[PDB]
Parts: structure tokens; C-alpha cells; sequence
């Protein structure tokens, strides 16, 4: 409907998958060569389905910060045979606030869903499902159940991957270039 839309719709449409594990489906984000993220809850094993393709896990690593906290991000490289377009040069450098947020959603139950979701806050600890998280972006939209792994935009820049919900809050694990260099 905006920039905003715009912009996510342009994420959503080139650099998305459907996950599927044990635990269920998961908007994946895919951010350059094979390698995508996801949240930690997920549960990544050796083997993964990438739009109903049964596909090989290369490595998986569940990120935790240097006070050894979780970050609640798992990074996959994934054995495809088709690389993602590199979105690097659109993760934020360091830890911010930001205005006028989209979540958007693709999976077999929500397709082609877009939020906007609004202010979102610099949040930093939560207890996530009883788990100690730092990093943690809040945004004030009742985000329910099927939400997971949706990505969190503003114009110009994919700030974070939705991880839980409170019934009137959501939250985002934060994605920062750094997690990234290769």
C-alpha cells in the first residue's frame, strides 16, 4: 500500500523460503549464497524441508552473544542448489530503535501476510518460553501462534525475525551484519 509494504513485499518475494521441521512451519530468510536464519525454537536437525524439498543441512549454529546468553537466531547453510540474492548491505550495523516496521509471513497458513506493526523498541532482555534472550525488539501488535521466522522490515533495511508473543506484544531476535561476515 507504501514503502514500507514495498519494500518488504521485494524481501519477501526473492529471499524467503517455507521451512519445515519436527516443530512445525517457518518463514525462513535466506540472506546470501546458501545460507538462511531461523529461529532457535525451531529445533534445525541434519535434515530439513525447503518448499516441500527434502534438503541436507551443510552446518547449523544457535547463536548466543558473548555474556554466553541466547540470541534466539539460528544460522543454516542449507545444501541447494540455488543461491539467495546477497541482502548483507540491508542489516543494520549496531543495536537501534526504529520507526514504521513491517512483519511479513509466507507459509502454507498465512500466505503473502504483511503487519504493520509500528515503533518498535530496543527492547534488549526477555525471558523468552523460560530462556534468558538479549537482543531482544518489541513492537506493540497481538502476533499469535504461525508468526515465527517472519521478518521484520523498515524501508531500506530487515531488522530482526519474529521469535514470540505475549497475546498484546511481539518480539524479534535482531539480525546485525556482523552475523553474517564470511
Amino acid at each position: 500500500m507504501g514503502p514500507g509494504f514495498d519494500f518488504a513485499q521485494a524481501i519477501m518475494k526473492k529471499n524467503t523460503v517455507i521451512a519445515r521441521t519436527e516443530k512445525g512451519e517457518f518463514t525462513m530468510l535466506g540472506v546470501y549464497d546458501r545460507v538462511a536464519v531461523i529461529p532457535t525454537h525451531a529445533s534445525v536437525g541434519e535434515i530439513i524441508y525447503i518448499n516441500d524439498v527434502e534438503t541436507r543441512v551443510l552446518d547449523a549454529c544457535a547463536l548466543r552473544d558473548l555474556t554466553d546468553t541466547n540470541l534466539e537466531i539460528t544460522i543454516v547453510k542449507l545444501d541447494r542448489n540455488q543461491k539467495f540474492r546477497d541482502i548483507r548491505h540491508f542489516l543494520p550495523r549496531c543495536e537501534d530503535d526504529y520507526n514504521d516496521a513491517v512483519l511479513s509471513v509466507h507459509t502454507s497458513k498465512f500466505p503473502n501476510m504483511y503487519i504493520p506493526v509500528g515503533q518498535v523498541t530496543n527492547y534488549g532482555f526477555l525471558n523468552l518460553g523460560g530462556t534468558p534472550t538479549h537482543r531482544i525488539l518489541m513492537y506493540n501488535f497481538p502476533t499469535r501462534a504461525g508468526q515465527c521466522g517472519g521478518v521484520v522490515t523498515t524501508t531500506g533495511k530487515v531488522i530482526g525475525i519474529h521469535v514470540g508473543g505475549n497475546g498484546a506484544q511481539g518480539f524479534a531476535a535482531m539480525l546485525l551484519h556482523s552475523y553474517f561476515t564470511d
